């Protein structure tokens, strides 16, 4: 039994000296809550850390940062021994000092801009012989201990006098640098960087298990992602936190070579790594070194691109090396690469959402000291466009903006700077906001995936179709047990029509929010530039990008716009089939009907929507959303003024009675003109903060209906038609 | 405190001993709109120029023009020392002699058509060792001070008579060549060009502030623009 092995993991809290633990696993081993413990791992060594209170890690894990991971030497997925020490301990005399491999620009006090924001009223358990890293300064520098009473006994305490002689020591191999790429680097990337973990964590933590197994190890994973995602962080992570060699190859270093040299660099390659197992071998770029797809000019090209997929297949098991290549676009790459047994695990790394550059904000700016007034909520709001080297660089310019501030006037003419400067240069909004406007976004085009924030309290009415579609989408992907069983499968899509402006997109928004799925958006203009552009080649390339992103759904806007463009029902002499929709429909026939992928189409004139489409298998269930009716309206307004901040003044009960045949686009645009009103009145009035009820009183003569009376005859006799429920509406059985 | 170091920037008027200062920076210094000053800066050395009154600035930087600037080897970022000189200074025999690096194709009078329709009406104070730059003839010719009494008491007036002997002398590496590159030879590109200024004045004044910091500096700056639009012209200033 001997229950004190755990798992070790990954942390979230960003401290030093913290465990996090589960209730239970206390409740077994007797641990309260604000005790200590020793942690003891390979090599003869011990550590004396926190333990914390903990409901999401695991039942038999412990957590642990990487603060505290090189200090016993254990990565991830290796096992430790935890014991509890109740004894009483205190500290007298802690002699530190760094290591020169970070100092090389610190001068003047150490205590005050690095201990004393560290130690005082946190009572950290130090040891003697662990190394701890600190952060201030806009950088990372650690200390180390070289001599101190024999641990234990060596705890942080307000009346303990620490002194330091000043230089520094040089560090061994044993232990890792601190500032290298670990897992704690990556932000943004969970469900893609969860894959990847699970993926190489046996053939690299036990590379000796596989060469006793007939099971076959993934030989090759190909990243994907525009430039700057943060594939090589990710891929470099992996290796510093797997214990692997990594080896890095660049694209055009190999290419930058003479003829027939670079066929002996990138050969000499191999063998190394192999030598040196395990180990992984990373390819920067490698549509820039095997893009034998279109280009096939030159011998020597190809001769490189023959030896790497020679090299690659070639790898019959000997050592334990894995091969993780980077690229920018998916078909870019040469098929022949594609062959099972050289790259076969593919993994797409897209650009993080609202939630995830927050994260990418917070490890970046973990090494700076930044103001009251600073928020990164905003940041990551306004800034819907960039990757995470992106991020980066705005964190860099936003940081030079401070300096800037302060250097023109300090003038410290030294060949090194004072820590006790960088520590008060606190970066406020203003220089974020500088480096924000000026910051060019390189992601633009490619289409952006998220998991939508919006949620059902902020559509208003259309309670029928709530219910509708959580029934289809919902059902089969959480209990699927009553599906199989019937024998049949579930609809592979629905489609929405009715007036514009009515919430077509709120409703598909709303249903990927509720599920906790992926949403891919596809605009008119997107699906009429692939008419254009004769080129209706692009719909595989979307619907592969929404296979591998299960789950997610497909959302179609205005499905008819590129109809209209070419007239309509008879339009010119074609018909109402073209080259879009064709391709549209060849691969939502080729779709897996197992995924849990799904498809949304919206579209505001049905009459001129090709019948093919509609047939039982591609798009079958159709849902119709009719104009909001007295109580539909009112809930409208109530969760669209959720934001602008306005008084009980306003009655908008009153206000939905006489908007009789407004829609939802025109209740917005209401408001949105009383408040533009009530800005324009406050600039007026400055050389109040309120929302008053002649606002919306003015507003309300320009309350132009969008939707006019013809159209909503059609519509209602179009949804007669497609019902056709008449007829049966008496039909009983006898007996 | 020490309230006589000021930044050192680019100036707006073409003359050469101007100081572009703002009203509360003389009102602090007790100095007033037509006096003199002496400007020093590094190397031991000593520049004596003229104040003039500024309202666009600053408010603790001072502008000085590129013929000024290289006289005291002071370029943009740096920080020199100020202080007012009322002693009563004239002029008695000011000796001066130009470099032979411009002056190949130079022939006849040299003062009536280059040194009289400068000196004259303008009271310009020189000072002994000092170059300074004279814009005439379709060309730029400077002059260099050899031997003169010593500084200060070096100002130009009307009653004061100048010879020269007639053959140039080398100049050396300490100095800098006028009739290089330089940020007042750029026109028509003030938006682009300040964010080009800005971009690279840290990592460059100051390249031992990078080195001891964590933050990552621009290694690269694309330019575009039609052939001809000046980018070769805005990377030889900048350097
Ligand atoms: N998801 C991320 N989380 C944290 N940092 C990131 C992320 N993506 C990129 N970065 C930062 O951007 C910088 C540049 O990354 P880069 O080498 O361009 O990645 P790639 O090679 O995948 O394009 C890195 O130093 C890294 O710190
Ligand atoms: N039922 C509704 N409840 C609340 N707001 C709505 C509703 N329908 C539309 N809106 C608002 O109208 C705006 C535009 O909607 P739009 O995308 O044109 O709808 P559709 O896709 O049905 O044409 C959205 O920002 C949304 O906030
Ligand atoms: N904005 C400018 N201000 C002053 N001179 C300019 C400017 N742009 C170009 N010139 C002049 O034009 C000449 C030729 O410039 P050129 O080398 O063609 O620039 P680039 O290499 O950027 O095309 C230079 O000698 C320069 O003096």
């Amino acid at each position: 039994n001997r229950p004190n092995r755990l798992i070790v993991d990954e942390a979230i809290n960003e401290d030093n000296s913290v465990v996090s633990l589960s209730q239970p696993k206390m409740d077994e081993l007797q641990l309260f809550r604000g005790d200590t413990v020793l942690l003891k791992g390979k090599k003869r060594r011990e550590a004396v850390c926190i333990v914390l209170s903990d409901d999401t890690c695991s039942d038999e894990k412990i957590r642990m940062n990487r603060v505290v991971r090189n200090n016993l030497r254990v990565r991830l997925g290796d096992v430790i021994s935890i014991q509890p020490c109740p004894d009483v301990k205190y500290g007298k005399r802690i002699h530190v000092l760094p290591i020169d491999d970070t100092v090389e620009g610190i001068t003047g006090n150490l205590f005050e801009v690095y201990l004393k924001p560290y130690f005082l009223e946190a009572y950290r358990p130090i040891r003697k012989g662990d190394i701890f890293l600190v952060r201030g300064g806009m950088r990372a520098v650690e200390f180390k201990v070289v001599e101190t009473d024999p641990s234990p006994y060596c705890i942080v305490a307000p009346d303990t006098v620490i002194h330091c002689e000043g230089e520094p020591i040089k560090r061994e191999d044993e232990e890792e640098s601190l500032n290298e790429v670990g897992y704690d680097d990556i932000g943004g990337c969970r469900k893609q960087l969860a894959q990847i973990k699970e993926m190489v964590e046996l053939p690299l933590r036990h590379p000796a298990l596989f060469k006793a197994i007939g099971v076959k190890p993934p030989r090759g994973i190909l990243l994907y992602g525009p430039p700057g995602t943060g594939k090589t962080l990710i891929a470099r992570a992996v290796a510093n936190e797997t214990g692997a060699f990594f080896f890095l190859i660049n694209g055009p270093e190999i290419m930058s070579k003479l003829a027939g040299e670079s066929e002996s660099n990138l050969r000499k390659a191999f063998e190394e790594a192999e030598k040196n197992a395990p180990a992984i071998i990373f390819i920067d770029e490698l549509d820039a070194i095997a893009p034998k797809r279109e280009k096939t000019h030159g011998e020597v090209e190809r001769r490189i691109v023959s030896q790497l997929l020679t090299l690659m297949d070639g790898l019959k098991q000997r050592a334990h090396v894995i091969v993780m290549a980077a690229t920018n676009r998916p078909n870019s790459i040469d098929p022949a690469l594609r062959r099972f047994g050289r790259f076969d695990r593919e993994v797409d790394i897209g650009i993080p959402d609202a939630t995830g550059r927050l994260e990418i904000l917070q490890i970046h700016t973990k090494n700076m000291k930044l103001a009251d007034d600073v928020d990164l909520e905003q940041v990551a709001n306004e800034t819907h466009g960039h990757v995470g080297a992106d991020l980066a660089a705005l964190c860099s310019e936003a940081a030079l903006q401070a300096i800037r501030k302060k250097m023109d006037l300090i003038d410290l003419e030294d060949e090194t700077i004072d820590a006790e400067v960088m520590n008060s240069l606190a970066v406020t909004m203003d220089d974020f906001r500088w480096a924000l406007s000026q910051s060019n976004p390189s992601a633009l085009r490619e289409t952006v995936v998220e998991v939508p924030q919006v949620t059902w309290e902020d559509i208003g009415g259309l309670e029928d179709v709530k219910r509708e579609l959580q029934e289809l989408v919902q059902y089969p992907v959480e209990h699927p047990d009553k599906f199989l069983k019937f024998g049949m499968t579930p609809s592979k899509g629905v489609l929405f029509y009715g007036p514009p402006g009515c919430g077509k997109t709120l409703l598909a928004k709303a249903i990927a929010n509720e599920c906790q799925a992926n949403f891919i958006s596809i605009k008119g203009p997107e699906l009429l530039t692939m008419w254009f552009g004769e080129s209706e080649a692009n719909v595989r390339e979307i619907f592969d990008k929404a296979r591998q992103a299960a789950p997610c759904v497909l959302f179609f806007d205005e499905l008819d716009s590129i109809a209209k463009a070419r007239g309509g029902n008879i339009g010119n002499g074609g018909g109402a089939a073209d080259r879009v929709i064709n391709q549209i429909l060849t691969e939502m026939d080729g779709m897996s009907t197992k995924k849990n992928v799904f498809i949304i189409g919206a579209t505001n004139r049905p009459d001129i929507i090709d019948p093919a489409i509609l047939r039982p298998g591609r798009l079958d269930q159709l849902i119709y959303i009719p104009l909001p009716d007295e109580k539909s309206r009112v809930a409208i307004l109530k969760a669209n003024l959720r934001k602008s901040p306005v008084a009980k003044d306003v009655d908008l009960e009153f206000l939905a009675k006489m908007t009789n045949g407004f829609s939802g686009a025109d209740l917005t645009e209401i408001c949105q003109r009383a408040c533009k009103l009530a800005i324009r009145e406050s600039i007026e009035s400055e050389i109040v903060p309120e929302i008053r009820r002649d606002h919306f009183e003015e507003a309300m003569r320009f309350a132009r209906r969008s939707v006019s009376d013809n159209d909503i005859r059609k519509y209602e006799m179009f949804a007669q038609t497609l019902q056709q429920s008449r007829g049966f509406g008496s039909f009983r059985f006898p007996s």
